[PDB]
C-alpha cells in the first residue's frame, strides 16, 4: 500500500457512491419545497400501524438495495470471502442507510423525503414508535449540521460497512487491512479538502451501532407479526 493507491481508492469509493447514491443530492435538495399538505399528513396518520409498516419496509428494502450495489462496487469487498461479505452487509447495511438519511433530511423544517414528498415526524405517528422515530430524526439532524459532501458520505459509509469488529468474520485480518486503508483514505481526502474539522464532529463511537440495534429490534417486532420481508 501507498499514497497513489490511496488516491485511487478515494476516487474509486467516491465513484461507486455516485453510481449507487439512489437519488442525486441535487434532486433531493430541489425537492425540499415539495411538502405533504396538512390533509396528506392526516391521511398518513390515519393508516394502521400495519400499513405504515408495509410502507416503511418497502422504503427500506429499496434503500438497502442501493447499499448492496455500493458494497459490490467496492474494491476490497468483492475480494473478501462470501461469508465475510454477508456478515458485513447484515451488520452494516442498515447503519449505512441511517447515515444516508441525512441527505434527504431538511433541518429548516425538520422534514424528511418519504414516498415522493417531505414530511415531519408526525407523518409516522400510526407506527407507535415515537421514541425510536425521534432518535432517528435527531441522528439525521446532527449529521445534517456537518453539511457532508457526497465524497465524504461515500468515504464515511464505506468505513461503516468495512469494519473488522463484526462478530463472525473468518478473515478478520483481511478486513482490518481494508478498514485501515479506508480510514487513511478518509483522513487524506479531508486534508486535501481542508475538512479535517469534521472528524471531531462525527457521531461518537457506538452511537450508530446502538441506534441501528434499536431500529432493527423494532423491525423484527413488526416482522414477526406481519412478515412482509422476504429472504
Ligand atoms: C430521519 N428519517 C426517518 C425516516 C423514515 C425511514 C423509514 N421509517 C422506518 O424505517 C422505521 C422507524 C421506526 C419503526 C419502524 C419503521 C420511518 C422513518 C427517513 C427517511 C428519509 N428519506 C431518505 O433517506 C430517502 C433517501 C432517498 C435517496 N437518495 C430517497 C428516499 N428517501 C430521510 C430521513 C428519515
Amino acid at each position: 500500500a501507498s499514497l497513489t493507491e490511496i488516491e485511487h481508492l478515494v476516487q474509486s469509493v467516491c465513484k461507486s457512491y455516485r453510481e449507487t447514491c439512489q437519488l442525486r443530492l441535487e434532486d433531493l435538495l430541489r425537492q425540499r419545497s415539495n411538502i405533504f399538505s396538512r390533509e396528506e399528513v392526516t391521511g398518513y396518520q390515519r393508516k394502521s400501524m400495519w400499513e405504515m409498516w408495509e410502507r416503511c419496509a418497502h422504503h427500506l428494502t429499496e434503500a438497502i438495495q442501493y447499499v448492496v450495489e455500493f458494497a459490490k462496487r467496492l474494491s476490497g469487498f468483492m475480494e473478501l470471502c462470501q461469508n465475510d461479505q454477508i456478515v458485513l452487509l447484515k451488520a452494516g447495511a442498515m447503519e449505512v442507510v441511517l447515515v444516508r438519511m441525512c441527505r434527504a433530511y431538511n433541518a429548516d423544517n425538520r422534514t424528511v423525503f418519504f414516498e415522493g414528498k417531505y414530511g415531519g415526524m408526525e407523518l409516522f405517528r400510526a407506527l407507535g414508535c415515537s421514541e425510536l422515530i425521534s432518535s432517528i430524526f435527531d441522528f439525521s439532524h446532527s449529521l445534517s449540521a456537518l453539511h457532508f459532501s457526497e465524497d465524504e458520505i461515500a468515504l464515511y459509509t464505506a468505513l461503516v460497512l468495512i469494519n473488522a469488529h463484526r462478530p463472525g468474520l473468518q478473515e478478520k485480518r483481511k478486513v482490518e487491512q481494508l478498514q485501515y486503508n479506508l480510514e487513511l483514505a478518509f483522513h487524506h481526502h479531508l486534508c486535501k479538502t481542508h475538512r479535517q474539522s469534521i472528524l471531531a464532529k462525527l457521531p461518537p463511537k457506538g452511537k450508530l451501532r446502538s441506534l441501528c440495534s434499536q431500529h432493527v429490534e423494532r423491525l423484527q417486532i413488526f416482522q414477526h407479526l406481519h412478515p412482509i420481508v422476504v429472504q
